[PDB]
């Protein structure tokens, strides 16, 4: 009584861990019903348009894919509200390619960006934008898997500085120039963001244009220059990478296409 299937009773919550604190502030691991490992994000107040994400929540949920983080519900009686989703016991993509111990092998590093690709493949069939694809939005399961986390989220931000494209916070570094320039989002500003991502994988992390600015970045990529190929990067990765950072977005690959891409690189590289 008295929960829609978006909705789950907090009282059904155990919080054992802080994993960090992101855009919308704190976010936990514990526990559901006992027994079912979940990540809690508790929104802080004023961070999130909470009617309008709640009202699309409803949509999230049907977003099905195991390679992306699942929504399992939210919690909204409350202040401040609960979002319920998928734990992923390696944490964010990010840290984990900076932790140099892994030693990752190439074709692991391909895998990373297949899994990925997958995901956005299903968004794109969804007509899905994910808006801030990069590797600190992507999650590492126990077994390895990266998945990507907090699709479409962006729309609820409620921080000028994450949202303005001038702002602190906006992913520049992850910005085709129609995104820097005229704030156009579409399924190619997702594809262009991908490259990147896939540069981060096979650099291990570090920062794209990490000797310039965000400023001095969207002027380097309006004046038609790119990122460049990571070591570990073979010429054919390269390639993938390179192909989503056309000038003209409509000259840019669709996710089936760059899925087929990288299965073909592993069946040649394996
Ligand atoms: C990390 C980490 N380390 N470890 C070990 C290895 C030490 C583990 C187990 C984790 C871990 N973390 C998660 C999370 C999670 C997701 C998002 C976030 C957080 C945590 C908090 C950190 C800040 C970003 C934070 N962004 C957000 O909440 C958000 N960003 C957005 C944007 C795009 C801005 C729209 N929307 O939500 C979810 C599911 N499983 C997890 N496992």
């Amino acid at each position: 009584l008295g929960y829609g299937s978006w909705e789950i009773d907090p009282k059904d919550l155990t919080f054992l861990k802080e994993l960090g604190t992101g855009q919308f502030g704190v976010v936990k691991y514990g526990k559901w019903r006992g027994q079912y490992d979940v990540a809690i994000k508790m929104i802080k107040e004023g961070s999130m348009s909470e009617d309008e994400f709640i009202e699309e929540a409803k949509v999230m949920m049907n977003l099905s894919h195991e390679k992306l983080v699942q929504l399992y519900g939210v919690c909204t009686k409350q202040r401040p509200i609960f979002i319920i989703t998928e734990y992923m016991a390696n944490g964010c993509l990010l840290n984990y390619l900076r932790e140099m111990r892994h030693r990752f092998q190439t074709q692991q590093l391909l895998e990373m960006c297949k899994d990925v690709c997958e995901a956005m493949e299903y968004l794109e069939s969804k007509q899905f934008l994910h808006r801030d694809l990069a590797a600190r939005n992507c999650l590492v399961n126990d077994q390895g898997v990266v998945k990507v986390s907090d699709f479409g989220l962006s729309r609820y931000v409620l921080d000028d500085e994450y949202t303005s494209s001038v702002g602190s916070k906006f992913p520049v570094r992850w910005s085709p120039p129609e995104v820097l320039m005229y704030s156009k989002f579409s399924s190619k500003s997702d594809i262009w963001a991908f490259g990147v991502l896939m540069w981060e994988i096979y650099s291990l992390g570090k920062m794209p244009y990490e000797r310039f600015t965000n400023s001095e970045t969207a002027e380097h990529i309006a004046q038609g220059l790119r990122l460049y190929r990571p070591h570990l990067a073979s010429e054919k990765v390269y390639t993938i990478m390179y192909s989503c950072w056309h000038e003209k977005a409509d000259e840019r690959p669709t996710f089936k296409i760059l899925l087929s891409n990288i299965l073909d690189v592993m069946d040649e590289e394996s």
